[PDB]
């Protein structure tokens, strides 16, 4: 039995890591909440481009950057406390007088961050046929539920492969949920704007969709090569954690830009 849980609690707690693998991911981390501050100073600077009718979503923007920055700044320094080198075997293992590595920081971070990147879209495109109020309601709850059930899915990630995939089969019925309601969002908002403004949303949707994806990727990434595979090991410690950093600047910052330029292109008209 070892004591230790999470996933690269135990690989830090069995093999260690490399200096490669953990300098890389505290790099990667690092870079993580540098690019959440210099975000968060772009949606400021720029809210005064945008119609006042849009700037809900330049102010939602700006304040997932505030949690985003000061959760993946916790993050990364969790990185770094947690693990500790080793002389005689020259890598990183689980430091027992450190906190342990917790992924309380990202899972937090999502439950403050995911109603507001669902809602902002709300107050750039016009929906047709669809309730604002009943659009709004379906992503919180669902956004919501999906990272709840994703959390606890998490707790069993080492302990109960079976509980862990259950958790994330019911977090992905959310996810799905999710997708289905902003491709109806975005669809809608194409109606009565012009073809510039189109061509946007038609990016919004495809990085949406994307970006969104990676996180249940990251989530399964230590066993997509089953467990004698090459991925159950800090390579796929170093995969999540830089994969969860690519979505999170997708899904937050390129996401908050593209949302900032369909507004000013509104103005256009
Ligand atoms: C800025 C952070 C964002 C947009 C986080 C999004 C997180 C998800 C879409 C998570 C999805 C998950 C599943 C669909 C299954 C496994 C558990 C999760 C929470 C990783
Ligand atoms: C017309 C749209 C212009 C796009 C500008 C977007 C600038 C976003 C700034 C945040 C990314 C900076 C990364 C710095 C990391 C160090
Ligand atoms: C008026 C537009 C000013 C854009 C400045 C962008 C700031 C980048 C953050 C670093
Ligand atoms: C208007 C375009 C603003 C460009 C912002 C460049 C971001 C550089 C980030 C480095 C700090
Ligand atoms: C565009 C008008 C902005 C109103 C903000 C209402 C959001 C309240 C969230 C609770
Ligand atoms: C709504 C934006 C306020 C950010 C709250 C996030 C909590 C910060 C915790 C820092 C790490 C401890
Ligand atoms: C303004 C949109 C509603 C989300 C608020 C933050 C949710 C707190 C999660 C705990
Ligand atoms: C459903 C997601 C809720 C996440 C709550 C976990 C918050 C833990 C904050 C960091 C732990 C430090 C010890
Ligand atoms: C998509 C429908 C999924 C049904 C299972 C709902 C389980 C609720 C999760 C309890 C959270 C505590
Ligand atoms: C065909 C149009 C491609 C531009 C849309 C955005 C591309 C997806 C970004 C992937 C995020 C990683
Ligand atoms: C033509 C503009 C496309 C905007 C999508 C940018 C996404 C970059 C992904 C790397
Ligand atoms: C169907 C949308 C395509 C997204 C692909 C990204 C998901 C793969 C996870 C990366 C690890
Ligand atoms: C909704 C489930 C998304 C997981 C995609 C990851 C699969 C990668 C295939 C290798
Ligand atoms: C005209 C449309 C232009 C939209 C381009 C948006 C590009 C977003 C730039 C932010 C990406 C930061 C990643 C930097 C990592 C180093
Ligand atoms: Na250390």
């Amino acid at each position: 039995t070892q004591e230790l849980a999470n996933f690269e609690n135990f690989i830090g707690a069995t093999e260690g890591f490399s200096e490669i693998a953990y300098q890389f991911t505290s790099h990667i981390l690092t870079l993580g909440y540098a690019v959440m501050l210099a975000g968060l100073l772009y949606f400021i600077l720029t809210i005064k481009n945008v119609d006042k009718k849009f700037q809900m979503s330049n102010i939602l923007s700006a304040v997932v950057m505030v949690s985003a920055f000061l959760l993946l700044y916790a993050q990364a320094q969790n990185w770094t406390s947690s693990f500790t080198f080793n002389e005689e075997v020259g890598r990183y293992f689980l430091d027992p007088s450190g906190d342990l590595f917790n992924n309380g920081y990202r899972y937090l971070n999502w439950l403050i961050d995911v109603p507001m990147l669902l809602f902002q879209i709300l107050f750039v495109v016009s929906l047709t046929t669809s309730k604002f109020s009943s659009v709004r309601n379906q992503f919180w709850f669902s956004g919501a539920m999906m990272i709840i059930t994703g959390y606890i899915g998490q707790f069993y990630e080492v302990s109960n492969l079976t509980a862990f995939l259950v958790w994330g089969a019911i977090s992905s019925a959310f996810f799905f949920h999710i997708l289905w309601v902003m491709k109806k969002v975005i669809n809608e908002g194409k109606e009565g704007i012009s073809p510039a403004g189109q061509k946007i949303l038609s990016n919004i949707w495809i990085l949406f969709l994307i970006s969104w994806t990676l996180y249940p990727g990251a989530y399964l990434m230590p066993y997509l090569t089953g467990v004698d595979g090459f991925l159950y090991s800090e390579d796929g410690v170093m995969a999540r954690q830089l994969v969860y950093t690519i979505a999170d600047v997708s899904s937050k910052v390129i996401y908050g830009v593209l949302l900032g330029n369909l507004a000013i292109t509104l103005s256009k008209n």
